[PDB]
């Protein structure tokens, strides 16, 4: 648990359109919708041996390579599989929400995911009032920035991650100017299928 | 830790600093953790001392709740939230002074750390969210979104609250009043910058 430097893969995912959709239901319905979604995301992370760092509203943060050790290649394979499984889950959820009148009659929820691999100080951070296991550093900052920079319903990863992805699966490449980073970052949108 | 999601009038506080990453690039692993913990310690102590609830940390950002899980009058929620925000800002200045003396800031031109805080009071669904596999206690809804947006809209080293919060603050303690259009918000919001001092 004690914080230490380690090569890990960070995954950030978020949905946009949840608030708008929930705007019609009462508290109970809002909670049911969100729990439905968070449960699916958690399942996608656990099934691929990932660590659920935390939820941030309707955003999710997962780690691969901590606390349990994991090779860099397996971290990426698992992180990618999680992102693709999350998209499938959202496709299922959206189908249910549309047949429910929550979407279509309010557009379908959209998904964005960013994945980066790099060094990060990982372990328990906080105080006596509150301590949580997480990852800190530019690598984490970058993964979050990728998630916010990618287009609707897509997965964006860094070059460090893409090097383990079959070439034919990289749909689009583009250098992006990310906040706090001087050197433009080569990003790769990967095929959400396989 | 057992609370099922329920609607409730609460006060949400979001605070965040800028300059940690920059300041920490000039240090090493163990130093990062100790530096982050030093700051987080000051922040949580400010929340705890004011009987607030620390919801979570989001990197170096802090989220605190007043009125949940334990009940709290709407006026006490604001008093404690306001006192919390002010104490955090004072602690940050104390921290910057120490970091300055240690050469962590004001050297290799790493500006001193900047603090921002947003506070809003309104209805929110509070309780455990997630699934049997993983769930955490937090607050959800437009009211929470607004508090987050107020913190990101206010200027460096300042505290910004909504009209719902201001109504409990002595008028002379309100530095500035202005309408700002927050994201996803149809009706512009009345923002009030509070004096960092009582
Ligand atoms: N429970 C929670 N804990 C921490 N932050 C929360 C939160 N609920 C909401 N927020 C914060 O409130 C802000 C919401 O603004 P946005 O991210 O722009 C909403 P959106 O992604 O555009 O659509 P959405 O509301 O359907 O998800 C974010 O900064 C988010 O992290
Ligand atoms: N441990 C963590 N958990 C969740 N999100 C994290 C995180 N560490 C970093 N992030 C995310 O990474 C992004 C960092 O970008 P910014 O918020 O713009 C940093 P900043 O506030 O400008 O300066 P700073 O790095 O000194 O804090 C945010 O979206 C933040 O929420
Ligand atoms: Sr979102
Ligand atoms: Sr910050």
């Amino acid at each position: 648990m004690r914080p230490e430097p380690r090569l890990i893969t960070i995954l950030f995912s978020d949905i946009v359109g949840f608030t708008r959709m929930s705007n019609a239901l009462q508290s109970q319905g809002v909670a049911e919708l969100l729990n439905e979604y968070l449960g699916e995301m958690t399942r996608a992370v656990f099934e691929n041996q990932g660590t659920v760092d935390k939820f941030v509203g309707d955003a999710i943060m997962a780690l691969y390579g901590a606390p349990e050790e994991m090779s860099p290649s397996e971290q990426v394979r698992r992180a990618i599989a999680t992102a693709r499984q999350m998209l499938v889950a959202l496709e299922k959820l959206n189908q249910g929400w549309q047949e429910r009148g929550l979407v279509g009659r309010v557009p379908p929820v959209r998904f964005r995911c960013g994945i980066h691999q790099g060094m990060a100080v990982v372990g328990l951070f906080g105080s006596q009032e509150r301590s949580d296991f997480t990852a800190i550093g530019p690598s984490v900052n970058i993964a979050a920035r990728l998630q916010e920079a990618t287009a609707p319903n897509s997965i964006m990863v860094s070059a460090m991650v893409a090097q383990y992805v079959p070439d034919e699966e990289i749909i689009k490449r583009e250098f992006l100017e990310l906040k706090g980073i001087d050197e433009p970052v080569m990003t790769c949108v990967i095929n959400p299928n396989m």
